[PDB]
């Protein structure tokens, strides 16, 4: 690195290597550096960028140079529009340590401190913000999904806001990886409240569905204006999950982990989902949630379906504005790699309004 201090200002310069495009490394300097988070992983610094001006985030992680970091090659391969972008990234030093530096978007609210708010002043998101925030997740798990990628740590507060725009980003994909089919995967992934119940089972073949468990947990949450299976323990998240579901069938329980068939489960019967919610909740709101907290993880609804889905019907019509004022974010300009596990699907993603 190299520290220089324009105007006493501090200013670092490193050269970082771009994430997308080619392996051309880059004189980029910075400056207003502060700690704004801290991880099981590393700090999370926040910079301006010394040329354009704009703010980025840095996130450092240890890098124990033996084998490849997993984060960095599928950050570099990921380029959506509803995914926080890797910038740059770059190697520093805690002695005989090497770090790995990631340059990314600087992004100023997430969805857990809006609704936090919502719910401190005992009000309801207005549903059109629920709309714009859970399409555009969902649009970002159907990108990632279509590499094989799971996220597997959905939570609201890896949903990055900008309050402005309405422009939602999917961060933090340290616990992402590309699941193959007949290979085990680490049970002890996803946090609390948005884990699925193949995960509480601590079942290790499961698929990318459980990311879409976690989304009908977020959009749960957002109806409900608090956590909709809440519980210190996988004992009393199941409680809640079975007091809303219902009791699991035997085939049920063998669709997440057969080896939980004949353990005792609490026998409580199906609670109607419209008792779950709010008296003036949208109707297509808990069909929703209902296609997506689906115990049977094959049953679940896909991204690109959910994206689909007659709720967010809204964001289609040509003269949706933001509260604000201003436009909606792009919500139409799928890639055909997005449109790849149904590109059938596009009749109804891209509105005929939004054509050429
Ligand atoms: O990991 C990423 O991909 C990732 C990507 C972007 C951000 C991030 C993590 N963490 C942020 N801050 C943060 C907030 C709380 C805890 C921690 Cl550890 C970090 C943050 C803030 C503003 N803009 C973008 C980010």
């Amino acid at each position: 690195k190299v520290s220089r201090d324009k105007d006493g200002s501090k200013v670092t310069t490193v050269v970082a290597t771009p994430g997308q495009g080619p392996d051309r490394p880059q004189e980029v300097s910075y400056t207003d550096t502060k700690v704004i988070g801290n991880g099981s992983f590393g700090v999370v610094y926040q910079a301006k960028l010394c040329d354009s001006g704009e703010l980025v985030a840095i996130k450092k992680v240890l890098q124990d140079k033996r084998f490849k970091n997993r984060e960095l090659q599928i950050m570099r391969k990921l380029d959506h529009c509803n995914i926080v972008r890797l910038r740059y990234f770059f190697y520093s030093s805690k002695k005989d340590e090497v770090y790995l530096n990631l340059v990314l978007d600087y992004v100023p609210e997430t969805v857990y401190r809006v609704a936090r708010h919502y719910s401190r002043a005992k009000q309801t998101l207005p549903v059109i913000y629920v709309k714009l925030y859970m399409y555009q997740l969902f649009r970002s798990l159907a990108y990632i999904h279509s590499f094989g990628i799971c996220h597997r740590d959905i939570k609201p507060q890896n949903l990055l806001l900008d309050p402005d725009t309405a422009v939602l980003k999917l961060c933090d994909f340290g616990s992402a990886k590309q699941l193959v089919r007949g290979e085990p995967n680490v049970s002890y992934i996803c946090s609390r409240y948005y884990r699925a119940p193949e995960l509480i089972f601590g079942a290790t073949d499961y698929t990318s569905s459980i990311d879409v468990w976690s989304a009908g947990c977020v959009l749960a949450e957002l109806l409900l204006g608090q956590p909709i299976f809440p519980g210190d323990s996988g004992v009393d998240q199941l409680v809640e999950i079975i007091k809303v579901l219902g009791t699991p069938t035997r085939e049920q329980i063998r669709e997440m982990n057969p080896n939980y068939t004949e353990f005792k489960f609490p026998q409580i019967k199906a609670h109607p989902w419209t008792k779950v919610f709010r008296p003036r909740t949208p109707p297509e709101a808990i069909a929703l949630c209902s296609r997506l907290l689906e115990y049977t993880p094959t049953a679940r609804l896909t991204p690109l379906e959910a994206c689909a889905h007659s709720f967010f019907d809204e964001l289609r019509d040509p003269n949706v504005k933001l509260p604000n004022g201003r436009d909606t974010p792009a919500l139409f300009n799928f890639t055909t790699q997005e449109l790849s596990s149904n590109p059938p699907l596009a009749t109804i993603l891209i509105p005929p309004h939004a054509r050429e």
